[PDB]
């Protein structure tokens, strides 16, 4: 089969953290795949923690060092057609949005398809179509995204239909790890110039989905997905019928009332334990994502962290957390 691999990604210091000379309780080593934690008082004899993943980004890493090396490979799985999933997980503030999604720079220096700071989803995004165009091609991107705050669903992408309706999810007759979402759109993406205004809307949703409920950026977890057929018509007039899907997940902040982070947990536990039962079925979330989870997709986690001291606490147990996910059997 195949584990789970489990990346580490620490956020530099800010502004605010540089202006009161912060220093560093992490310690990143990208060659040995190594994330070391000062977990004592001193500094200059401490006690560490160190942990190793299949992965380790220090504060320095750029959106294109994390989108060449983790990004690239998962995008051609998908594209030789099977399905793969990215969740992001760590606590609030540690840079899963930043990750997933990015930010623009300011001052309207780029555009978005050039834009440094643009995170996964428009990279790959722009990437399918500068790649499928390339070669002989037969081939459509459809996207969705629904999102969970307290076992609710909702649709962030659909121009037709309020953030405020709630869908409704159902098991799939003809699908045994799979559900039926009533309401949910998937939107064809045409072209990579239309990518854009769709991600938009889907934004200006998201402002409306925060007014209406309580930390719902915190709170929620999203599931973008992206589905690609293709039926490639090279320079031979072959043509072989292969779909491909990318859900990227961006749960929500797992600091210290969520049913769909609390089954997640279990469901890892249940799964590297090798427990007779998988508890998928106690949130939405985890039916859901089922297949993602010890099923047949190719899964990775991105786990964010923090450098500053202040986060000890809570930057060792998402350490512990995403280090225990490495033992999860995928096919
Ligand atoms: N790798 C990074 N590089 C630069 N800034 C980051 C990085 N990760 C997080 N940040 C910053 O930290 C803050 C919180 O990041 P955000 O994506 O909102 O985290 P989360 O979604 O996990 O709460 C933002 O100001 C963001 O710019
Ligand atoms: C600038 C605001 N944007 C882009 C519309 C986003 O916040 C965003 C994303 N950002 C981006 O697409 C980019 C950042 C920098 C260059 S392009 S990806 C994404 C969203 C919102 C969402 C609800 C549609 C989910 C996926
Ligand atoms: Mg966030």
């Amino acid at each position: 089969g195949k584990n789970i691999q489990v990346v580490v990604r620490c956020r530099p210091f800010n502004l605010a953290e540089r202006k009161a000379s912060a220093h560093s309780i992490v310690e990143c080593d990208p060659v040995r795949k190594e994330v070391s934690v000062r977990t004592g008082g001193l500094a200059d004899k401490s006690s560490r923690k160190t942990y190793t993943f299949d992965m380790v980004f220090g504060a320095s890493t750029k959106q294109i060092d994390v989108y060449r090396s983790v990004v690239c490979p998962i995008l051609d799985e998908v594209i030789m057609g099977y399905n793969c999933t990215i969740f992001a997980y760590g606590q609030t503030g540690t840079g899963k949005t930043f990750t997933m999604e990015g930010e623009r720079s300011p001052n309207e220096e780029y555009t978005w398809e050039e834009d440094p700071l643009a995170g996964i989803i428009p990279r790959t995004l722009h990437q399918i179509f500068e790649k499928l165009t390339d070669n002989g091609t037969e081939f459509s991107v459809k996207v969705s995204l629904l999102e969970i705050y307290n076992e609710e669903l909702f649709d962030l992408l659909n121009p037709s239909s309020d953030v405020s309706e709630r869908l409704q999810m159902f098991d799939d007759p003809r699908n045994k790890r799979g559900v039926i979402i009533k309401g949910l759109e998937e939107i064809t993406v045409h072209n990579k110039d239309e990518v854009y205004q769709i991600l938009e809307k889907g934004a200006a949703k998201r402002t409306t989905a925060a007014t209406l409920m309580n930390a719902y950026s915190s709170r929620s977890h999203s599931v973008f997905s992206v589905t690609i057929h293709m039926k490639e018509t090279t320079i031979d007039g072959e043509e072989l019928v292969k779909i491909g899907k990318l859900n990227l997940v961006d749960l929500a902040g797992s600091e210290n009332i969520n049913q769909s982070l609390l089954t997640l947990g279990r469901v890892i536990t249940a799964l590297v334990e090798r427990t007779p039962h998988v508890p998928y079925r106690e949130s939405k979330l985890t039916r859901i994502l089922q297949d993602s989870l010890g099923g047949r997709t190719r899964t990775s986690i991105i786990a964010t962290i923090s450098p500053a001291s202040l986060n000890l606490e809570e930057t060792l147990s998402t350490l512990e957390y995403a280090h225990r996910a490495k033992n999860i059997l995928n096919k």
